[PDB]
RNA sequence: AACGUACCUUGAGCAUAUAUGCUGUGACCCGAAAGAUGGUGAACUAUACUUGAUCAGGUUGAAGUCAGGGGAAACCCUGAUGGAAGACCGAAACAGUUCUGACGUGCAAAUCGAUUGUCAGAAUUGAGUAUAGGGGCGAAAGACCAAUCGAACCAUCUAGUAGCUGGUUCCUUCCGAAGUUUCCCUCAGGAUAGCUGGUGCAUUUUAAUAAAUAAUCUUAUCUGGUAAAGCGAAU
RNA sequence: GUUACGUGCCCAAAUUAACAACUCAUGCAGAUACCAUGAAAGGCGUUGGUUGCUUAAAACAGCAGGACGGUGAUCAUGGAAGUCGAAAUCCGCUAAGGAGUGUGUAACAACUCACCUGCCGAAGCAACUAGCCCUUAAAAUGGAUGGCGCUUAAGUUGUAU
RNA sequence: GGUAUGCGUAGAAGUGUUUGGCGUAAGCCUGCAUGGAGCUGCCAUUGGUACAGAUCUUGGUGGAUAGUAGCAAAUAAUCGAAUGAGAGCCUUGGAGGACUGAAGUGGAGAAGGGUUUCGUGUGAACAGUGGUUGAUCACGAGUUAGUCGGUCCUAAGUUCAA
RNA sequence: CUAGUCGAUAGAAUAAUGUAGGUAAGGGAAGUCGGCAAAUUAGAUCCGUAACUUCGGGAUAAGGAUUGGCUCUGAAGAUUG
RNA sequence: GUCUAAUUAAAACAAAGCAUUGUGAUGGCCCUAGCGGGUGUUGACACAAUGUGAUUUCUGCCCAGUGCUCUGAAUGUCAAAGUGAAGAAAUUCAAGUAAGCGCGGGUCAACGGCGGGAGUAACUAUGACUCUCUUAAGGUAGCCAAAUGCCUCGUCAUCUAAUUAGUGACGCGCAUGAAUGGAUUAACGAGAUUCCUACUGUCCCUAUCUACUAUCUAGCGAAACCACAGCCAAGGGAACGG
RNA sequence: AUCUCUCAAAUAAUAACGGAGGUGUCCCAAGGCCAGCUCAGUGCGGACAGAAACCACACAUAGAGCAAAAGGGCAAAUGCUGACUUGAUCUCGGUGUUCAGUACACACAGGGACAGCAAAAGCUCGGCCUAUCGAUCCUUUUGGUUUAAAGAGUUUUUAACAAGAGGUGUCAGAAAAGUUACCAUAGGGAUAACUGGCUUGUGGCGGCCAAGCGUUCAUAGCGACGUCGCUUUUUGAUCCUUCGAUGUCGGCUCUUCCUAUCAUUGUGAAGCAAAAUUCACCAAGCGUUGGAUUGUUCACCCAUGCAAGGGAACGUGAGCUGGGUUUAGACCGUCGUGAGACAGGUUAGUUUUACCCUACUAAUGACAAAACGUUGUUGCGACAGCAUUCCUGCGUAGUACGAGAGGAACCCGCAGGUACGGACCAAUGGCACAAUACUUGUUCGAGCGAACAGUGGUAUGACGCUACGUCCGUUGGAUUAUGCCUGAACGCCUCUAAGGUCGUAUCCGUGCUGGACUGCAAUGAUAAAUAAGGGGCAAUUUGCAUUGUAUGGCUUCUAAACCAUUUA
RNA sequence: AGCAGAGUGGCGCAGUGGAAGCGUGCUGGGCCCAUAACUCAGAGGUCCGAGGAUCGAAACCUUGCUCUGCUACCA
RNA sequence: CGGUGUGGCCCU
């Protein structure tokens, strides 16, 4: 009568939680895999827009499943992202207190929509940085500067992460910002990586050399928020019944009489979502790069693969609701990549050591659900509505009216 | 000459001032449920009376009457016409049920909002008039009698009593207890001795510039059945 | 100026120009009377003992030889013949071989013990008693020698100054 | 009541105090700053005599808040013009949206109110917000009868000639 | 419509919980003290009506069908015959 | 139809009906400090006082205890005045001696009552029976684990996937019962007690949307309450601290 | 009130609703006192003669009697018997134990008298001593032959003094029946129901020795007869705190900790073949349910489960609920004559305030402080939290194994699934752009609307938001339980005596979420104006002025060593 | 826990210190054509156990055993 | 004019 009687979970599971909303909008990478050589000696993330979720067809190659050989429809989600830029490096010493940051100096030349992050007035600004550090690839800067540094990334550095810029500027966002974030270059024999990185600046990373056919990665980022909600949704505790007068929604026994507190794991008003997140190891599908000048006209397997053959782009006619103009390269990957509308998803490589079966199997996909999300699919491209559809008075009958004065207008000049 | 005496055995009281108590009225202080003598109000409400007044539209067909039809008579038989009953569902009139929902420092010293019952009579009601504080009145609950009802309400005899609780106001110096026996319709209190404090007063070669005492051991002398024993004594 | 509790340190005073031994703890080893704990019963855990034996005619441990017949006389036939269990009952043999020690051996047997001697040659062994540790000994908020802590002690004991 | 040829508008009582001091202590003495008319010391007496308290009486005043609680029922107000020191109102008048629905938030009667009805004029409390108008004040007027009605008659009942 | 009112502190603002008005795919009392808040039913015509009855009921039993708008015919009267 | 107005609307109340009870007027019931009033503008088919409760259907036995009246045959009590005797007298007794209570009946639709013991049937079990005990007379006709049976979560079918319940029937019934009223009851309930039919966010389990609040801002602006007061553990304590 | 025996620790005194009891009487002899004469028993006896009578004789230290309870005394008595008599008398005052050294009462020694027995001396002022009992007011006798009646007689009455008696057993003395669930008050923890607290007969709870059982076999598992020990869930105990109020029983929601462990991980035991199951050590990490009646904890079902364990601040009412219970209505059965109780049954009933301060979820943040600025951006982790979970099938195979029957769902791999956990929305489910189409009622004269019915009702309905859908949820390092490793003091062995190792959902760490609220790291910018200033470079070149430190020139120092795994 | 108590012939009861009391059964005969009824006759008692006191106890006393009554709390 | 019940089952 005086302990529990039917014992049960708990709910919302306290490791996570102090449950606030975060210390930082950025993706904060907490970790690599470790030090490994003879490994991706180039980086280790990456950084991703979000926008929208896009219906991928397919099937696996497992052992005697019930799928096994048999075609499925799997959701994806595209974590859409343009090219990044590397203007700088730093090196990293050992503490007993911690891994201290020693060095960096940046490039001579950092772009103009990723020379931002410094202000917060800019147009205020007077436009002033880099002015003083930038010049010193002006002066003699290697017996003093630069060579002297880079002997100290040689001598006394072990950990070199670089710096990276991200191209806003090629997705029409009315965010307009760069976002600086750390990349650490992931080989062995340090030099090599100096050698590396002394290369890397003011040079474009596309995700080739980045990610490739089916690997795993993660998706730490932020969460789309809430806001303040209440008790009954805030951890999914259940309803009192229907008498209460003092609520149908609230949590009842908040302590017990002894000891006179209240601890901090008790169902608690506390504010909803907008935490940090992370959930580690989803698979890749899909990485294509469709913007345009190879040699003609370029959007082709986006909207298709090789049994579908029809170009347009992986955008849906009219785009992807409040995100939705990819006109950059992107990836494809799997169930719920984390946080709302137009984020910031940072992607670093993954930590497990799989003997699981169902990370390491290679398959294509079958076909891409090109239709709306501010619709119904009942079409596929706006190239294709005209073949169910026919005379449409609109732009479709229209235009004979811009036919007859088109020829009227060879009957105005005769 | 035996014994009782608040008795004289050469006198000591009064007159007041002071201080401490004990006692009698306001009896250190305020305090209670109630008892009394007088007047008081039916202006909600119990309630009869008088005289006024109002309470929509709707379904169910009571006697009585009405020919058609059967049959020997008694007459049985559908059809209507008829609008009666403390009859029904419902509205302003009223009531107040379940939600134990809305405020519970209200809208309020009892109301709002959903819901539910009667609704042509034991009905509903404006005015006039009766009924009175240990009684009026009560289709009966000790309900109601002016926000009070197992006795109101307002001034007194009323500073009514309390073994029962609260507070019982300036400083230092000196001294420093009780919680026990008895008695008592006492067992939460009082008297009673006990302890304490005060007031001096008589005096020691134990009081004034011992050969006399009162308290602890000795010395000596009586005093008890508890340990320890004791069952090869009683019981 | 100096004392009836106590000095590693918060704590004022010794980690004493005072030591002899004590006690190893694997989930509270213990720590200053009342007082805020621990019993019944063990220990090839240790350290002190009392009483028994036995050994230099060399013991223990340790590896060598024998181990039955008179007698299957006999008790026992689910076997008794040495042997589930035996009334009995000696001896012969011999340094040492017993109507017998034997694996829930039903017969004969097989068979090693006891025993004596080889072998090694200074201590060994039986119960007994009682210091600490040791098992005992299980509570709900996480925290108690009073905390920090200690271990040829700051510890449980007798004590010097 | 006796007393000190007692100080007192050339500042007497209390009130403050980072002036100074006496007692073991209660309490005084003292300097300055208010203040404006009366006061204390010795010794005899003495009364309704000194307060942290009484769920103490009365009168200010805190924190919470002096800006939190909450002013959430009745469909719901709106631009433009005034005027005004200043307008979401009310204060109007111009539009024009919706309510009250004739068992009304409409027009006039009873009991009770008692000058509220009306014009004129307005500053502050009054109208749990404002305020130029108000059921507040200021200041003026304002209720006409033979027929409307009290008046007569009597009803239950006041017990009301001796 | 007729009469009269905007009089209930205001411009703003999409948090909980509460305050009242709701719908929610499956099953449908398991829920909880308990079928209580809450849902279906609701008007009228046409049938169709069970046991028990004091033969007045129970009776709206239950159990059902039917029900717009628009275009028409059929019927129920009065005066002068 | 009525009541607890402000927590009890119901199983309390209220009937209609039915059997009683006093009274023929000098009256019965009754207010009355006293004089005169109410019942009563009246008169047993009227008044007064009751217990019940439509009706349908039957009113079980008992007058001991007290309540009660009596056309009540009454030496056993019994008061003053008044009458007798003694006594100088206050006083002492005598003869007396009415109503009451006791005494004699009548009565329960007046309160309230309405037992156990052994034995006993060609199995057992029983008890149709037989004996005895004792009372004012022994619970009768019907009901029932009833709204009322400690033992209780009774014993038995059924409703149920599985039911301390609700129905049925069974009677040793702690303490069932005939107007302190018994047993059936048709019509209605803001009545309780359970299983179906319909059913729906009651729930499995929350999903969301509109109405004004908070909230935030401009005016407005208080109240209870408060030793000063706020970081917990273990130990002490007046024994669950700040 | 009152009496004894102890309780009482050797004077006395004395406790509780401690133990054993007793008393409200009884006796003209059971009194007073002289006289004779000794019983309890038991032996040998004796017509009828035992347990039977009555006589006789011995032993008879009291083993009896003494009115009564129990103690004490008691031997030519204090008993048996006998004689004879009223001292169970009048009187005066003191003294004993009750204690205040009171009163009553009861005993005791006198002085005086009058006697009574005995020859005398003596003995006697009641029972052999510890009980065998009462104060005013009056009523009332007995009384001197007594005074008073207030002017004086006489006579009767009352009145008084003195001894008793009628009487007060709640025993120092009122005359005395009930209940209030309509109840109103002074108060009390001096005194309970509830919550805590020490205690544990009660019960859950283990230990030990083995009488036996277990076919044999005491000890696999068991363990009787008896032996001794912890917990606080109840169950009483007790009265320590709150009576000027601690809102007291259940379920719901909900954090938590707890081992005496149900089942899951790692073993070991067996009468452990296997499957199955039992024992026992270590182990709190997730798990321990969906329902019928009841108001429940338990109880008992039904089912899932390859499987359903106990417990904590009476956890919790400013979170509810109010079904019981513990007010006011109301019926019933008995018990009381009744108003009226019923740890028995029915039904009906207001369940209140937070804005205070910490506590806690989320919200922003300052002067200052500091190996220093105003302000960036990008970093590090001390630090605190810590979550994934267990089943299932198919292989493994009818294989091993087992005589077979049965059966390793063995190790692992594969597929899946449960619960929570973290999230998103493409599709699908929900809710509605109250946008739009059909639409009733009324006004807008008629034709558009959605004009208004506080959202008219209906159907579809995109953004979102959401669950019923979706995608996900992991790896390092020590080391208990344990097996072994080598090895002696203990010549042998031997898992320890020190030593190297195999190992768990446990615990620690990565892994994931907040971060000395404002700790920390490098790193960027560094001003108005460029007339004039501002700000650095400055630790400085340049004086005045101040602090600090070695204070008598030095109570300075110096920042360069003692392995480079590890040892009395 | 006081207390109302009771326990007697096979069974039922009556019995207040001098007795073993009544009735029904049970037992025998007569009566009967045979069984019942009828008639005569006989038999039937640690008086619940252990004690108390005494001239004697079923009764008087308390004490235990059996058994109702009868309401009360809560090692 | 007083009372008076009962007779195990089957035998040309």
């Amino acid at each position: 009568m005086s302990h529990r009687k039917f014992s049960a979970p708990r709910h919302g599971s306290m490791a996570f939680y102090p449950k606030k909303r975060s210390a930082r909008h950025r993706g904060k990478v907490k970790a690599f895999p470790k030090d490994d050589a003879s490994k991706p000696v180039h980086l280790t993330c990456f950084i991703g827009y979000k926008a929208g979720m896009t219906h991928i067809v397919r099937e696996a190659d497992r052992p005697g499943s019930k799928i096994n050989k048999k075609e499925v429809v799997e959701a994806v989600t595209v974590l859409e992202t343009p090219p990044m830029i590397v203007v700088g490096a730093v090196g990293y010493i050992e503490t007993p207190f911690g891994l201290r940051a020693l060095v960096n100096v940046w490039a001579q030349h950092l772009s103009e929509e990723c020379r931002r992050r410094f202000y917060k007035n800019w147009y205020k600004s007077k436009k002033k940085a880099f002015t003083k550090a930038s010049k010193k690839w002006t002066d003699d800067l290697g017996k003093k500067s630069i060579e002297n540094d880079f002997r100290k990334m040689l001598r006394y550095c072990k950990v070199i992460r670089v710096i990276a810029h991200s191209q806003i500027r090629l997705i029409k966002q009315r965010q307009k910002k760069a976002h600086v974030m750390e990349i650490q270059l992931n080989g062995g024999s340090i030099e090599d990586k100096v050698k590396w990185a002394r290369e890397h600046l003011e040079k474009p990373i596309q995700v080739s050399n980045v990610f490739g056919q089916d690997e795993m990665i993660d998706c730490v980022g932020v969460t789309k928020g809430k806001g303040f909600k209440g008790v009954t949704s805030r951890w999914h505790t259940k309803k009192l019944p229907r008498k209460t007068h003092k609520g149908l929604r609230k949590v009842a026994c908040i302590g017990a009489w002894h000891p006179s507190r209240v601890s901090t794991t008790v169902a608690r008003a506390g504010q909803k979502g907008y935490h940090h997140r992370t959930e580690i190891n989803k698979k890749i599908y899909r990485i294509g790069a469709g913007i345009h000048t190879k040699d003609g006209k370029v959007i082709k397997n986006n909207a298709s693969t090789e049994y579908d053959l029809t170009d347009k782009s992986i955008t849906p006619m009219g785009g992807f609701p409040h995100y939705g103009e990819v006109n950059n390269d992107f990836v494809m990957i799997k169930g719920c990549c984390i946080g709302s509308k137009k984020r910031i998803i940072t992607l670093r490589k993954s930590l497990l050591k799989h003997t699981k079966r169902s990370a390491l199997e290679q398959i294509k996909l079958k076909f891409i659900d090109t239709s709306s999300k501010m619709g119904h699919g009942r079409f596929q491209t706006p190239a294709d509505k005209l073949a169910f559809m026919g005379p449409l008075k609109k732009d479709r009958l229209k235009e004979e009216a811009a036919a007859t004065t088109a020829a009227a207008a060879a009957a105005t000049t005769t």
